[PDB]
Order: C-alpha cells, then structure tokens, then sequence
C-alpha cells in the first residue's frame, strides 16, 4: 500500500517490492543509487524506503523552496529516526517549536565572536599534532590519517565543550572517544520503533550516554563554582534543561569527531595525490604565517587557496550525502504538488557531480572555487552544510578548525602517497561517505 | 516512566502500577471510578491508561477553556483510537485541519432548514412504529424497548441517509443494522497499533464497510442521474473525497443508531417508573396536537416538559460518559500548567451527579429544567452533547428525531412497568453506559 503514490501524481521512479520498497537498490549505497535515479528519471523522481514515500528534487529554485523559503511553514524537519530515548531533545533530532527553541538557545555558541576565542585552545592540540607526527614521520612508516586525525578531533572536542584535556592518541585509557542489518529491518519494520522504545532500547549505547550524562553532572557542578561549549549552555539556562544539556553534549561530540577527521582525511589523501595544489598551499601558507607563525583568526580567513581546497573536497566528498525535509502539509512549490507525509530529499552527492553544472565533475580541481568562478556556483547545487534556517550550526567552527590543523600540519610536513595507498580512492559501498580502505600516506619532515 | 508526572506537578490521583497504570480501577466501570475520584481527590486529578497521563478537570471555566477558548489553539483532538484504517477520515476520528474542513463541509447538513425538512420522512417510520407497537400490545407480553426501539432508530437512519426504506424489524433479512479484553491490551500495549495497522485490521469488522463502501457506490451513481444525507454529501464534493464520503456514512448510520435508541429506552423506563411524568407529557402532547394531529417541526419545538423530560434523562444518563481533549501543546489555562500529550478528560457521567450543581442528583425530577430553574443550571457541568467548536453535530437531529418518536408512540400508548422489569435500573458495569440487564415494559392502547 502507499506504493501506487508517484504512480498517481506522475512522477517516475523504480517500481517497489512488496514491503521493502526499493532497499534492495541500495546494495550499491546511497550515493550510487541518486547518481543512477538522476541519469534515468530527471529532475524529480520518487522511491520507497519501505512503505515511506520519499521525492528526490534537483531543481535549485524548489530546492530553495523547501530548505529555505517554506522551511518554517511546510518543511520544518527531518525523517523520523528511532528508537532515540532521551536523545529526542538532541537538536538534530528535535521537530517543530521545540528545535526552534534549541536552535534560538544553541546559536550564539558559534557566533564569530565565540568562534574567535576558540582560536588558542584549537591551536594547542595542532601542536600535539605535529609533534606526534614528527615521531611518527621518523619512523619512515606509512601513516594512518584517521587514527592521527580522529585522536586530533577528539582532543579538540574535549577541550571546546568540556575543558577536557587529553592526548587522546597517546591517552587511549581515557575513551571520550568511545563512540547495517538493523536500521533496514527498521524502515521495514517502522511499527517496531514504538516497541524498542517503551523497551528504553536505544540507538545510542547506554552505557556511553550514561557515563556522559554524570560526567557533564560532575563537570555543572564542578565549574559551579570554581570557555567551552558547555560553559555557554551552563549560561543560557524556555531556558535550557538539564537533561537536553546533557543530550547537546553528545551530537556537539559526534559532530567534531567524525566529521572534522573524515572530511580532514579525504583532503590529505587529494593533497598527496596532487602535489602541485600541496606545493600551491604550503606556498599560500609561508606567505601569510612566515617562520611557520602561529595561526591567528585572522590569518586563517585570509587565506583563499586554502578555501579552495577545503570546498573542492567537500564538493567531492560531501559528508551527508543527502539533505532531507518532512513534508507535514498539502503543499504545490514550483508547480509540483507534494503531499504531506513525503520525505523530500536533496541528493547531494549526486549534484555535486552533476556533469551540468560542473565539468569534468571526477577530477580534484581546486580552480573550481577561485574568486573569479566561484560566483558561478549556484548555491543550492553546492550544499555541504546544507541551506536555510535548519543547515549546519557547526558550518563555522568546523570551517576553522580543519583550516587551523591543515595550516599547522603542512606548515611542518608533506605527504606522499605509499604502495599501499589506494589510487583512486574507491568510497565505501555501505551507509557512510567513507573509503572502502582506510588512507595511508607517507609523511616527511620539512 | 512517565507515572512521576502528576506526581510532579502536584496533582493528585491514584498510585499507578507498572505497565498497567490505573485501568484496574475500571472493574467497577468508568463511571463509578470518576465519581471516586472526584469523591477522594477533589477538583482536579490524573490517572494513567496505560502510560497515557490523563488529567480529569471539573471546574466549570476551565471546562470552557478547553471546549470552547482553547480548542482551535491547544486542544483540538480526542485521543488517538486504533486500528482505524480508512476511517482515519471520519470526522469524529480527524483531527487538526482535516477535521476542520470535515466539519465545515459536513456543517451544512444539520442545520433547522433541512432538519425541517427531514420531518415527514421521520413522520413515515414513526407510524409504522406504533403499528408494530399495538400488534404486540394486543399479545399482551411483556416489550423489549431496545429491539423495537433500535428498529425504529435503523428505520430513521436508512431513510435519513441513503434513502433505504425497510422495516427493518419485519424484515430483519435486510441487515443494515448490521453492526472488552481487546481495547485494554490496547492501552497497554499502543505500541502495537501500527502492528494492526499495517495488517489492514481494523476495529470496524471490515465485510459491514466493505458492504456499505460498495453500496454507497451504487447509491451515489443511481442517483446519478434520478432529501437524505447522503444527497448532501454528494452536492457538496477541498471538497469531498468519494471514500472520505464513505467513512462519514458509517458514523452517521452509528450514531443515528445506538445513541437514539438506547436513550428512548432509558427515557421509557423513568416515564414507566413514573407514571405522574408520564401523564402529564401525554397531557401536553393532547394539548398541542389534538385528535392525535401528527407532529410538525414547529410543534415539537412547541413542548416543552418534553425538553424537560427528554433533558433530564439526558443527566441520569448521558449517553457520552467522558468528554475527552488532547493537550497539543504546553499551556497554563485557569492558573493551572498542561504539558504537551495529556488526555485532558471532563467526566460528564459525574458531574450530572454531583451534589453540588444538583440537588438529589439521583432522582429523576424532570422540574429540574422547568424555565423557571434552567437558568440555574450551568452549561459546562451539564453536557451530554459536549460543547464548543467540536460539540456533538447531530445534536438537533438528534433532539428531535427523538421527540417526534415520543410524541407518536405516547399519543396511542401508556407503558407500565412488568414483574421482570429491573427497579432500580442498574447501570451496565461495562464500558457502555448500558442498562445491566435490558429494558423491558407493558404496553397498553390508549
Ligand atoms: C566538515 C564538517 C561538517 C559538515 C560537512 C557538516 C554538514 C552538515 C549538514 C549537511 C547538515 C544538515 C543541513 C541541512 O539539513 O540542511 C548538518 C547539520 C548539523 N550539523 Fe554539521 N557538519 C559538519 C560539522 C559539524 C560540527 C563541527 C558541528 C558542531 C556542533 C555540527 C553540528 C551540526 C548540527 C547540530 C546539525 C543539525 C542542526 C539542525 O538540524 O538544526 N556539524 N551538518
Ligand atoms: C442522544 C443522542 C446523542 C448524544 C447524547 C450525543 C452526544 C455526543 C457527544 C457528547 C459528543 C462529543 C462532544 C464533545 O466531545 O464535546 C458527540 C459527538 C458527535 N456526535 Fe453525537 N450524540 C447523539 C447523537 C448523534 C447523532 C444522531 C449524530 C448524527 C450524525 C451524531 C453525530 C456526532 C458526531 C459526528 C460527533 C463527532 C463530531 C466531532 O467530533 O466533530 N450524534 N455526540
Ligand atoms: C547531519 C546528518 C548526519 C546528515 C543527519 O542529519 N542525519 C540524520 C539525523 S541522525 C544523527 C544521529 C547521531 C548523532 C550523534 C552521533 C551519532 C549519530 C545526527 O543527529 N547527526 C547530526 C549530528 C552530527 C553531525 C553529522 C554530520 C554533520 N553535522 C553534524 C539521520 C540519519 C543518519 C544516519 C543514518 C544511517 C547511517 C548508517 C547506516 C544506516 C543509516 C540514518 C539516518
Ligand atoms: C462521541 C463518543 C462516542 C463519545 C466518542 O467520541 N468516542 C471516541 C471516538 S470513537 C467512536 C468510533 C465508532 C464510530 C461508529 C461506530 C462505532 C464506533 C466514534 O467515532 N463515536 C462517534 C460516532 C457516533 C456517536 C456516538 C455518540 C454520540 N455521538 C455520535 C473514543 C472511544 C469510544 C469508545 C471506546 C470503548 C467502548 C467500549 C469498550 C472500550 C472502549 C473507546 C474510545
């Protein structure tokens, strides 16, 4: 049932099984499934994951429309995910008033201003960074980016939002940094969500989310009384809770985890197999920070190559993959009716390598974003961080704290490619826009 | 979880057990536990079906707050009841803006004009009543108000909706009047309504719908081409849907049914326990319509110890029991803070009873309505048709299908109680407001 939906409004898409919906089409990954569904069915089309209807858009106008326009009117938040428990105040995860109320409470933690401030406490551990990179660079060993990078991440996580000061790589013991079949038989079976959850099952390990929930009790009630993201919401308390404190906490460490050391992993694997863009940048990099000078806020925007480069890989490796959007009202954006309930989802990956708007799409072509072609670049095919009221809170301090690693790692180093590398990077078939083989490169001291 | 909240509000109630919440307290049935709860705990409590917080209010502007103030903006549905399916779509199952347009569209259906013009069709089946009546008179047994009764009230509905002419207790093979441990596994278990839903179980046994689905199709196109509800669903179609037309039929046909029949016998059963009320109503019909003259529209307005009377077992039994509202949002009305998700719940059954708005409450003194008392009588304790923007629609039909049935049957009969009949009636302990054991009487011809 539901799935005669875009056979009656006209829209195109793959014909569904009985109960599955089209998953089955995800054995290839999401990625390749939008990029096939774009080349085939056109501007719009619709599938189904499970009995859910979900309607792909790439017309930027509609696509403004709904993460923009009618954000706050129709297309205010994202598909159910459950069971969550607690987690059901995570911004992220929070629909209608109540995100509105945590987007208003959490947004002046990324103001420039705060941003700003974070600056010497980021520049302490690109410090840690180097050194242990020196060692390891002795060595003459092949070296793990998402080990080095990750324990890099984590060290700034603890610090920005807690104060939490570890050498997380040559700290192992201490695990703040301790972060399939089942989410598929749970978009097959959504009328099992209410049975996990009055079960207090719960996509998050309880046992990580129970030692933060009293490690941030201890940490509220040691600062009162005695800089980080957790001061700023200790302020801001309509006010704040403190059990969704505790949950903020969670996405805030996820998200400058993964995210800072996968995107900072995929740009050191594009560096090394284009040494000329590496030489351009670590030349950008000694004309504004001389005697390898410390990076300041300032410094750090004023450097546009490096831009370059960071937007060129996000375009290439754009770590959601997908933007989405309830559709909770009867609605016609554009001269297209969408019905409430549908799932509108923005591919993308797929836009980003749409061979309309970009040429040669494949190819790592920093030139893209020069000051002269970047006002080509529509805004709604190019949405790393989304767009509209609902995009990335994080855009900001993400932006400055992999610009303020990659300055100080290439400050000291280059990076060359092993044997053991894999040219060209294949991404991993599975649900994260991750390689199939983890990056190693080889790493010399300047 | 959840059973600290009225716990954290300081609302009283009884403790709740685990899973169960307080449904054991329903042995007794609804009614009995409202009114012990009102006895016990005063003015305001809560108590838990299942997990679900319910929070029973009996002051009387707090009651118009929630059915009248407040019900576009806070509290605009009743609580969720599956499995449905397609009749997700019956007005009194809708909610928010679908039941906005549905009771807007179907508004235009109950006004006096055509509830006038409903009178000589209502006058049809009032006359085969009292034939079939004397017939059984003559037998000289005993009469068993709720078959003949609920034959009349089938003979009513066939003919006010669709146009179905049948005597239906002569011809039984003609089954319009097709029409527990199950809901309460429900309440404890919701999350196992989506299980059903998504297995086309439905709480309507699905032949009756799909015999009436059919047959409105047959109806609506014989009509097309060729004074019935169904002719005003038909002109009408933002317009109707043909299957949301279906689902409107079945709530109709019900509610035409059960609710008129079952209150004819309740008010049968006190004129034969009181015979004085039962003179003097005869008095007054032979005073307005003389010779036995068939009553008009404008007669039966005309009567009023027939208000009286009717109004008044409308107290003793209020067919409803609960009016019930959903709290959508966080709200603080009358001094008092609502959170978002509780069933907002005024017990009808025992403010009628209360000692404070009435005096001798369980008597039937049908005085109590006279025009010289009604003004004492506040609207908001007194509601068996609820109140506000979501008040019972049919409640003018309703009114005046019944008073066009007393009159014709009074007119030509007197009913006296029988050695089986059950003095004091004992309410049903089940979860209808129900007589325990059925109502039966003498008949004898005037
Ligand atoms: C390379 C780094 C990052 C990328 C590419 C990225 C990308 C995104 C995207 C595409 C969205 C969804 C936007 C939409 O639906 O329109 C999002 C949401 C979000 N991001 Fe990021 N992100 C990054 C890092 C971070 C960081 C460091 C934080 C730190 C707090 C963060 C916090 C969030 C939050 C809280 C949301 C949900 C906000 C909401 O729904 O209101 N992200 N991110
Ligand atoms: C003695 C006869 C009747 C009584 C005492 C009665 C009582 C009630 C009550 C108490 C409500 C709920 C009001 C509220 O929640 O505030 C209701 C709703 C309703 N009644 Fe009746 N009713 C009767 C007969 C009828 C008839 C003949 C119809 C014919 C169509 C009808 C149609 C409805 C509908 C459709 C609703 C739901 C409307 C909505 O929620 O918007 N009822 N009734
Ligand atoms: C922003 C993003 C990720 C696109 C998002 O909105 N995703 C939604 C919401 S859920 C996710 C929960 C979460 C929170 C914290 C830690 C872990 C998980 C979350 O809140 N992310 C935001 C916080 C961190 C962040 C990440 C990236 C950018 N900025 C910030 C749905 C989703 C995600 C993955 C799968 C999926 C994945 C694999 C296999 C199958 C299904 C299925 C559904
Ligand atoms: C108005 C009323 C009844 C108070 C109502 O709103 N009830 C709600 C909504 S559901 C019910 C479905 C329905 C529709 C048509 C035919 C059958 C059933 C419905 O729409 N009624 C309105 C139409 C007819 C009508 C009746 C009375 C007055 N006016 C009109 C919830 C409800 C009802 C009973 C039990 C319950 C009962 C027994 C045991 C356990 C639980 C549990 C929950």
């Amino acid at each position: 049932h539901s799935h005669g939906l875009f056979k009656k409004l006209g829209i195109p898409g793959p014909t569904p099984l009985p109960f599955l919906g089209n998953i089955l089409s995800y054995h290839k990954g999401f990625c390749m499934f939008d990029m096939e569904c774009h080349k085939k069915y056109g501007k719009v089309w619709g599938f189904y994951d499970g009995q859910q209807p979900v309607l792909a858009i790439t017309d930027p106008d509609m696509i403004k429309t709904v993460l923009v326009k009618e954000c706050y009117s129709v297309f205010t938040n994202r598909r159910p995910f459950g069971p969550v428990g607690f987690m059901k105040s995570a911004i992220s995860i929070a629909e209608d008033e109540e995100w509105k109320r945590l987007r208003s409470l959490l947004s002046p933690t990324f103001t420039s201003g705060k941003l700003k401030e974070m600056v010497p406490i980021i520049a302490q551990y690109g410090d840690v960074l180097v050194r242990n990179l020196r060692r390891e660079a002795e060595t003459g060993k092949p070296v793990t980016l998402k080990d080095v990078f990750g324990a890099y991440s984590m060290d700034v996580i603890t610090s920005t939002s807690f104060g939490v000061n570890i050498d997380s790589l040559n700290n192992p013991q201490d695990p703040f940094v301790e972060n399939d079949p089942f989410f598929l038989s749970i978009t097959v079976f959504p009328f099992l969500i209410p049975i996990l959850e009055v079960l207090n099952i719960c996509v998050f390990p309880r046992e990580v989310t129970n030692f933060l929930r009293k490690s941030v009790k201890r940490m509220k009630e040691s600062r009162l009384e005695d800089v980080d993201f957790l001061q700023l919401m200790i302020d801001s308390q309509k006010a704040l809770s403190d059990l969704e404190l505790v949950a903020q906490s969670i996405i805030f460490i996820f998200a400058g985890y993964e995210t800072t050391s996968s995107v900072l992993s995929f740009i050191m694997y594009e560096l090394a197999t284009h040494p000329d863009v590496q030489q351009k940048l670590q030349e950008e990099i000694d004309a504004v920070l001389p005697n390898k000078a410390p990076p300041t806020y300032d410094t750090v925007l004023q450097m546009e190559y490096l831009d370059m480069v960071v937007n060129e890989t996000l375009r290439l490796f754009p770590i959601a993959m997908r933007l989405e959007r309830v559709c909770k009202k009867d609605v016609e954006i554009n001269g297209m009716f969408i019905p409430k309930g549908v799932v509108v989802m923005i591919p993308s990956y797929a836009l980003h390598r749409d061979p309309k708007y970009w040429t040669e799409p494949e190819k790592f072509l920093p030139e893209r974003f020069s000051k002269k072609n970047k006002d080509n670049i529509d805004p709604y095919i190019y949405t790393p961080f989304g767009s509209g009221p609902r995009n990335c809170i994080g855009m900001r301090f993400a932006l400055m704290n992999m610009k303020l690693a990659l300055i100080r790692v290439l400050q000291n180093f280059s990076f060359k490619p092993c044997k053991e590398t894999q040219i060209p990077l294949k991404l991993s078939l599975g649900g994260l826009l991750q390689p199939e083989k983890p990056v190693v490169l080889k790493v010399e001291s300047r």
